[PDB]
RNA sequence: UGCCCGGUGCCGGAAGGUCAAGGGGAGGGGUGCAAGCCCCGAACCGAAGCCCCGGUGAACGGCGGCCGUAACUAUAACGGU
């Protein structure tokens, strides 16, 4: 039971698939669950970040409240 | 038909260590008035065997443990001791 759940999150997809991608051309730190595109990767690929979670945290209460 | 000759066996080894009878007789003892007679007795010389030095497995025989490490977990080619 601990390895049919740990190879569904890592995903074997570590090419390039789930969940974010770091712009350090740019800086576009983006999360491509939702959308939402920042420069923030000064404030956060180098410090913390619990503000920039809370969109995938609101976004995700939407989608499970309201259907 | 692999690896191990440290132990055992067998094989080789005029060195060395130990080694019995025998040789040797520094020195001591018994007795006799005595010449003498008799008895212990160190050094040193003195084999095989053993020690020792090597060889030998289709001679007797013996051919490990612990710990970590790789693209999910597992495993561990790799390392450490
Ligand atoms: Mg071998
Ligand atoms: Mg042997
Ligand atoms: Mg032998
Ligand atoms: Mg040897
Ligand atoms: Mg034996
Ligand atoms: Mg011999
Ligand atoms: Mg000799
Ligand atoms: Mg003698
Ligand atoms: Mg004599
Ligand atoms: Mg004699
Ligand atoms: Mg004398
Ligand atoms: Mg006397
Ligand atoms: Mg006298
Ligand atoms: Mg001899
Ligand atoms: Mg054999
Ligand atoms: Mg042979
Ligand atoms: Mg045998
Ligand atoms: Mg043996
Ligand atoms: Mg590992």
């Amino acid at each position: 039971a601990e390895a049919s759940t740990r190879r569904n999150l890592l995903g074997s997809g570590d090419r390039s698939d789930r969940n974010r991608t770091y712009n350090f051309p740019q800086g576009r730190v983006t999360d491509h669950r939702i959308n939402l595109t920042l420069y923030r990767l000064d404030e956060v690929m180098e410090g913390k970040l619990d503000m920039l979670i809370e969109p995938i945290i609101q976004e995700h209460q939407a989608d499970q409240l309201a259907a």
